């Protein structure tokens, strides 16, 4: 059924400032708050495609390759390599900690909101170029009593 987020149903004057989403969010008392949420914590570039993966740290398991990590957490192994200062074809080791998710902003351009601030659109870098991608923010951005949250 319904999206879990649905911020736009109770927000207005939705705008972008870099990767930070700003809005006037309806409160329970009937007034408004000016609120902000950093989309760079919740959205990632998966080889040319927006994905909902929040900034997180993971621990490499026995038998894991970098692609195995990417598959498990729905991230691009090229991104995991770049973000963790290693290389694409590099071996990884059990017990190793790796940063994953978020950080779409690093590899994006022409970033903007469309359809009244409900859709985020950008060109995202992939292995051999740029791909236009879009994502419905109401999927995971909500308004809790005047405050923009991820849910």
């Amino acid at each position: 059924g319904n999206y879990a987020g649905n911020f736009s149903g109770s927000s207005r004057d939705i705008c972008l400032d870099g990767a930070r989403l700003r809005a006037e969010c309806r409160r329970g008392d009937g007034g408004y708050s000016t609120s902000v949420i950093d989309l760079n914590r919740y959205l990632s570039n998966d080889n040319g495609h927006f994905r909902w993966v929040s900034t997180a740290t993971v621990t490499v398991q026995q038998g894991d390759t970098l692609r195995d990590i990417g598959r498990r957490f729905d991230c691009d192994f090229h991104e995991i390599a770049r973000r963790n200062n290693i290389q694409n074809e590099d071996l990884i080791y059990p017990g190793q900690v790796l940063q994953v998710g978020g950080n779409f902003w690093d590899s994006a351009r022409d970033v903007r909101l469309v359809d009244g601030g409900k859709v985020l659109e950008a060109e995202l870098r992939y292995s051999g170029g740029w791909n236009r991608s879009r994502i419905y923010l109401d999927e995971h951005i909500g308004n809790r009593n005047g405050e923009l949250i991820h849910c």
